[PDB]
């Protein structure tokens, strides 16, 4: 059913809209409605690359640190990585530096991060510059990306780039 599988986590604060980038992506769907991760979810969606079949196997981690046992499990064996903040909360980008270390005890194989801040569409609302996202992603060594979950802002870019660095490991 398919010619490579990837193995995708989206993690970051609670929310930050994980749940939304994934359902966006994955079901072309919204949800106004707040309904908080227990542990971690998942969602299977095949893409197709360059002719082939690519199983991406996603898995939506919850957010809340009572979680953090329950989500880290599932680091290792994951070749790519969402990290997510919101754009409009300012808390949830100053946790990223732990987020990104998390990611460095758990996680194996060189696996691959991108740092997006969600909920762009909310700019009136905005705490955190682009500029100090960009920033922050560049020297976390990570590709930076805005998006909105909401109105299908970058959700398709973010995710089809995570594939193409994954894909050409
Ligand atoms: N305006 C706006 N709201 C968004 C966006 N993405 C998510 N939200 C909203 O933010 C709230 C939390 O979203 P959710 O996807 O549940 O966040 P989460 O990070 O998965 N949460 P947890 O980690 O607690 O499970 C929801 O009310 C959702 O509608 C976005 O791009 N724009
Ligand atoms: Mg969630």
């Amino acid at each position: 059913n398919f010619d490579y599988m990837f193995k995708i986590l989206i993690i970051g604060n609670s929310s930050v809209g994980k749940t939304s980038f994934l359902f966006r992506y994955a079901d072309d769907s919204f949800t106004p409605a707040f309904v908080s991760t227990v542990g971690i979810d998942f969602k299977v969606k095949t893409i197709y690359r360059n002719d082939k079949r690519i199983k991406l196997q996603i898995w939506d981690t919850a957010g809340q640190e009572r979680y953090r046992t329950i989500t880290t499990a599932y680091y290792r064996g994951a070749m790519g990585f969402i990290l997510m903040y919101d754009i409009t909360n300012e808390e949830s980008f100053n946790a990223v530096q732990d987020w990104s270390t998390q990611i460095k005890t758990y996680s194996w194989d060189n696996a691959q991060v991108l740092l997006v801040g969600n909920k762009c569409d909310m700019e009136d609302e905005r705490v955190v510059s682009s500029e100090r996202g960009r920033q922050l992603a560049d020297h976390l060594g990570f590709e930076f990306f805005e998006a909105s979950a909401k109105d299908n802002i970058n959700v398709k870019q973010t995710f089809e780039r995570l594939v193409d660095v994954i894909c050409e490991k």
